[PDB]
């Protein structure tokens, strides 16, 4: 069911520091090489008073190019799909949290994608958005329960930096539960190495398009 060319939907409402929102949108990629664009509109909530780079790595696993001998356990969960939960810790204090699922509908992926920042400084990077773009990260995955249940899924930890405006960078420690709807075959631990880049926008980030490329590697 997962093609080699597959387009997605994607809607997010969220609120950062109090300030909600929604925001909306479509991308398209080629699942088994790794690469994706994506184009979001802020549909509520807009101009947004905060940076946009804490959302766009929110806005697509299924993408990710797999060696052969590394169990792609997010393509497999389909058609049923996965969900995940995700928390970020920035170095100033500030905490975003996302749950996302992730099902196949007519022939494309639907991504559903809740998200609360807290804890931002209100002269900060991000409420004041003085962030230009991430850095490439490499994500550690590894088979674990992350949800406390007992049972076993797949987790992924990443340390990202954030580009500042005025020069240096943003840190923020990552950690991420991906959770099949079905029984899935999980991998032993693997390295994913990831770079998000924001290929054009408009005046005041209310249209945002953005292309991720994605490669797992043994460790
Ligand atoms: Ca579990």
């Amino acid at each position: 069911v997962i093609k080699e060319f597959m387009r997605f939907k994607v809607r997010m409402e969220g609120s950062v520091n109090g300030h909600e929102f929604e925001i909306e949108g479509e991308g398209e990629g080629r699942p088994y090489e790794g690469t994706q664009t994506a184009k979001l509109k802020v549909t509520k909530g807009g101009p947004l008073p905060f940076a946009w780079d804490i959302l766009s790595p929110q806005f697509s696993k299924a993408y990710v190019k797999h060696p052969a001998d590394i169990p792609d356990y997010l393509k497999l969960s389909f058609p049923e799909g996965f969900k995940w939960e995700r928390v970020m810790n920035f170095e100033d204090g500030g905490v975003v949290t996302v749950t996302q699922d992730s099902s196949l509908q007519d022939g494309e992926f639907i991504y559903k994608v809740k998200l609360r920042g807290t804890n931002f400084p209100s002269d900060g990077p991000v409420m004041q958005k003085k962030t230009m773009g991430w850095e490439a990260s490499t994500e550690r995955m590894y088979p674990g329960d992350g949800d406390g249940d007992g049972e076993a899924e797949l987790k992924g930890e990443i340390k990202m930096r954030l580009k500042l405006k005025d020069g240096g960078h943003y840190d923020a420690e990552v950690k991420t539960t991906y959770m099949a709807k079905k029984p899935v075959q999980l991998p032993g631990a693997y390295k994913t190495d990831i770079k998000l880049d924001i290929t054009s926008h408009n005046e005041d980030y209310t249209i945002v398009e953005q292309y991720e490329r994605a490669e797992g590697r043994h460790s």
